[PDB]
DNA sequence: GGGTGGTGGCCGTTTTCGTTTTTCTGTCTCGTGCCTGGTGTCTTGGGTGTAATCC
């Protein structure tokens, strides 16, 4: 970030390539690059099913999960979460007023608030609930699969 | 119903160039004293002076 490279053959060529630009610090702060480093400036640079992942988007941010099914297009990956639902207690959400999490129990939703499709698979307000676990189409940008440090609650649960 | 979009949330973040008194501290060209290698001055004695005559 903040570093811009221009491939020229003379210093004044770089000067005029960066001249006439207001998005450039007025200083001519330019440094040469070693032969080995030339290719190092253009180097471009772990998502598996059953991989423990966390969410960062919308209301369910910061919730660990399991990647369930990846779409053929390669942009959206299904997740297995522990729902955070209110059972119609205050329906008449964000990432700061959210109550705690708990696996879907069909009995509670039936008693308080529901189209049963298969055994354990419940479609509730556009949400997929398999065996009490939250299923929804999560965009790959919304999820973290690398560098996840499991917490105490995850050891207790996972 | 579903496409387009203001939106509230979330998320993380910088850059046009536009005064006063002292003591202590660290450089500073500048100077001086030194020094050593080419050189300085002495003085003896024999050659280079000199002088006549031969032949």
């Amino acid at each position: 970030k903040g570093h811009v490279y221009i491939e020229a053959r003379k210093a004044e060529a770089i000067n005029d390539a960066l001249k006439g630009n207001v998005n450039v610090f007025s200083n001519n702060s330019k440094f040469l690059v070693g032969i080995v480093e030339y290719k190092d400036l253009l180097r471009p640079v772990k998502l598996t099913r059953g991989s423990y992942v966390r969410v960062k988007n919308g209301k369910f941010k910061g919730d660990l999960a399991q990647v369930d099914e990846v779409l053929e297009n390669g942009l959206e990956a299904r997740l297995k979460l522990v729902p955070r639902l209110d059972y119609g207690k205050d329906l008449s959400y964000t990432s700061k007023f959210r109550p705690a999490q708990r696996l879907f129990s069909e009995a509670e939703a039936r008693v308080h608030e529901i189209r049963r499709d298969r055994d354990g698979f419940v479609t509730y307000g556009g949400e997929e609930y398999y065996e009490g676990f939250l299923y929804k189409t999560f965009r790959l940008q919304n999820l973290i699969v690398n560098s996840i440090n499991p917490t105490l609650n995850e050891l207790s649960l996972f």
